[PDB]
């Protein structure tokens, strides 16, 4: 590992590398650049007990397993120079790096339907942002949000518990979309609206005039307030700029190395492989950020420890709904575990290929969760009627295996 | 340039890359490791000439301008170790190296359904293909092509030519789908059928019996020969294996580099960015294995080169037809030069996209190419009245550019 370390970016994926460099005995200088002129911080709180409770300093990341680290907080890195191995800084200073790691993440994507619009609009990725749509959160009042993802849905919630209005706007037939299984995203569907919500599906907006969203079926929306929540581009600029193989997103091996000799990336701003589905993808959970960040730093203090091999997961905490979601959306085959229904929801889907289980969804049900996750990361076979019976426990399935 | 080079696959784009190293005046170590035991030839012969007339020694690739090289011919390169900075050949020798260049190209996709067939079912790549294929293009026989691309399309109007009967089965509701105006593919299919060839759209092979092909809309079709023509895979497997980026296809960036330092790759094994979509794509044009390997090796000798820029074009010669496309299929417009007509077939398309020249057809029309790919290059935006106006000559339009 050729000293000294820079990275650009301080969020999770950012920290956690940090923090395995000097665990794993890695004692050089380490150097990181953040234009977020805040202490690094968790995001997931921002849509909910943040945007209730307001309390910053209940969110920040841990550092002091990374010790001796000289963060820039509130200066953005410019450009680099790869040959040159350099880091120009918005602040006037440069950097030298032996090693260069982009953890730059990603922005929320903008709508450009709404680009010259004339009433609130906002993005929520940040604490200034939830700081923002906080100030607006205000009980009878009326917020849109445009996008069914887990942005979207968190924030729903979150608004409906502090007596919001809420109409939600989706351009595909359901919600989350993205990663979760359409039983999932129909479940919560029935969720969020017998919980108040006024959703929207198949429908795209197509601008605004004066406090009021027009949409693509020929109708109005107005609100109070728009919250935008249609996923995210990532960061990759500054590799675009210097050379590296970028597609909304720098292509990174397991070991994190883009094209760039001596710059690695990890986190958000990654296109990875993954393993289940054998493509590459960007994985943008908070357990890639933290474990895609880990492996990075092990393999480059220890070049004979394995490159990152996780198998993704999320969760979203959707008022009464906690919701945790492993592996692959789909199969050949879904195994519904308990009844599913908004009488105190309680249960639990194992997507299956071949019969090989290659995913998972949990509702109030962490106990499941863990043991699923063992048996995906090995490719379990169980028997199919055992996974269906309600006799069994997984634990002990997963413990057999 | 860190000597000595190993150039693993021996098509067209090895062939092109190591001629340039020579020209450019690189005069260290070069081996080239070729899997396919023949002098290295160039593949669009197959479809057409060879398949006709036979002679291999037609088709070769000129490598005088690549003195001082070893092919090593019939061999496989099975693995390499990029620390070791070693190739493992079939032969039991191995190539150190101080840079490994991965020009392995493509395989063609097999048909699942046919995989334990009974009749003869090829694919059509390899000298060794085209003298199998040419072996039963016997007049009156019963051909069937599965795929409606260039493969499948040149091979029909060679066939018809010999005085074979040619049926073909395309899955998509038109042909050449993957690269070329809907207006083309019409146009396409239309001559295609009034040349005798029995187009099947929006059909999948479901499997055979006894000579007879079996079809998702439930009917049959018998032939003597089956040619699948459905695409390619890239051969990546060295890569994947070495901890490479790869998805279907090695992530390189314009300079060629994989995420593996000394480590790059180049032609149809890679996915590269497209400069028009601004997105990563499989370029699998004999254009671009020439042109990205004259870009790279030019790069490795010379560091102040630029990296690779050129925009993508191909040709394909369809009996009478003889097609010239070059970038995107399609824009938010089409300028149509000429009328599109069977008889004395001879028009060019124009792409446009916000008044911008995104691409170009020409069918029968080769002396308009060379301007418009000018204009393309450049992102022109001329006079749309006048690009669509017969009296216009677009040589001297692009001229005035
Ligand atoms: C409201 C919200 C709720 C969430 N809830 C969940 C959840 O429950 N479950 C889950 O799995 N995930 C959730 N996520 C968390 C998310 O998964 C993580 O925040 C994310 O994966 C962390 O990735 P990262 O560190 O790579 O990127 P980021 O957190 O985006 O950090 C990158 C940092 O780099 C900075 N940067 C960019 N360019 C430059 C530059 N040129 N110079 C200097 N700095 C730069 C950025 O501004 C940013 O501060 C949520 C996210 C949000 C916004
Ligand atoms: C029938 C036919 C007609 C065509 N007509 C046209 C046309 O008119 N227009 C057009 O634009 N293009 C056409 N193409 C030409 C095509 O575009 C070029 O042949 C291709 O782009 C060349 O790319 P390449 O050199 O990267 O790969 P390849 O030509 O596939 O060469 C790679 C070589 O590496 C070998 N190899 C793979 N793995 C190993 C290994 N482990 N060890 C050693 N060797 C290995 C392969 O077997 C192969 O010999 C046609 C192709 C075919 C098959
Ligand atoms: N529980 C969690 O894991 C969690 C919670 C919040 C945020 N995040 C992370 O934050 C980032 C942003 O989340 P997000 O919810 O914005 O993205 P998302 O990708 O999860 O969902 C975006 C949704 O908006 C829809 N959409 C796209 N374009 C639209 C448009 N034009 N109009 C209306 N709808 C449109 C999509 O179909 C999709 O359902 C993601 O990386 C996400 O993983 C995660
Ligand atoms: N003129 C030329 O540039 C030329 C000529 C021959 C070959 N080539 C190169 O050779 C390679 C292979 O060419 P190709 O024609 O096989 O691929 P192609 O991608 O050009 O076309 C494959 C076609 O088969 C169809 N298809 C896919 N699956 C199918 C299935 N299951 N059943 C029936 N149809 C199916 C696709 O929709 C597509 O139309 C390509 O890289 C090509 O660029 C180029």
């Amino acid at each position: 590992l050729k000293a000294p370390v820079v990275v650009l970016g301080a969020g999770l994926a950012s920290v956690s590398f940090v923090a395995e460099l000097r665990q794993a005995g890695y004692q050089g200088l380490i150097t990181v650049v953040g234009d977020e002129a805040e202490r690094p911080y968790d995001r997931p709180p921002l849509s909910k007990d943040f945007m209730a409770h307001g309390d910053a300093e209940k969110i920040r990341l841990d550092c002091k397993r990374a010790p001796e680290v000289e963060w820039l907080l509130g200066v953005t890195a410019q450009s680099f120079d790869p040959q040159a191995h350099t880091v120009a800084l918005s602040d006037g200073r440069t950097l030298p790096y032996g090693t260069l790691v982009l953890a730059t993440g990603a922005a929320p994507r903008a709508l450009p339907t709404l680009q010259g619009a004339t009433m609130p609009v906002h993005t929520l990725r940040t604490l200034e942002d939830a700081r923002r749509i906080q100030a607006g959160l205000r009980p009878q009042s009326r917020l849109l949000i445009v996008g069914g993802g887990v942005i979207g849905l968190e924030l729903a919630a979150t608004a409906r518990t502090a007596g919001v209005h809420v109409s939600l706007v989706e351009t595909q037939p359901r919600l989350m979309s993205r990663a979760a299984p359409a039983t999932l995203a129909d479940f919560v569907a029935r969720y969020h609206a017998a919980q108040g919500v006024d959703l929207r599906f198949e429908r795209s907006v197509t601008g605004s005039v004066d406090g009021v969203v027009l949409l693509d079926d020929g109708t109005r929306i107005a609100a109070d307030m728009v919250v935008v929540g249609i996923g995210v581009l990532a960061n990759d600029a500054l590799a675009r700029a210097a050379g590296l193989a970028c597609d909304d997103g720098i292509f990174v091996d397991a070991y994190g190395r883009t094209t760039c000799p001596d710059v690695y990336a990890l986190g958000d701003v990654t296109r990875q492989r993954n393993p289940l589905s054998g493509r590459f993808e960007r994985i943008e959970t908070w357990s890639n950020a933290q474990n895609q960040g880990i492996a990075v730093a092990r393999h480059l203090v220890d070049p004979t420890a394995p490159g990152y091999a996780e198998l993704p997961w999320y969760w979203s905490d959707q008022g009464a709904l906690r919701i945790q979601v492993a592996g692959l959306a789909s199969g050949d085959e879904e195994i519904v575990r308990g009844e599913v229904s908004l009488d105190a929801p309680k249960f639990t889907l194992i997507e299956l290929q071949k019969g090989r289980i290659v995913g998972a969804t949990c509702v109030n049900n962490a106990r499941d969760f863990a043991p699923l996750r063992r048996l995906l990361a090995v490719g379990a076979k169980p028997d199919r009627a055992a996974l269906a019976d309600p006799a069994t426990d997984l634990r002990k399935l997963a413990a057999a295996v």
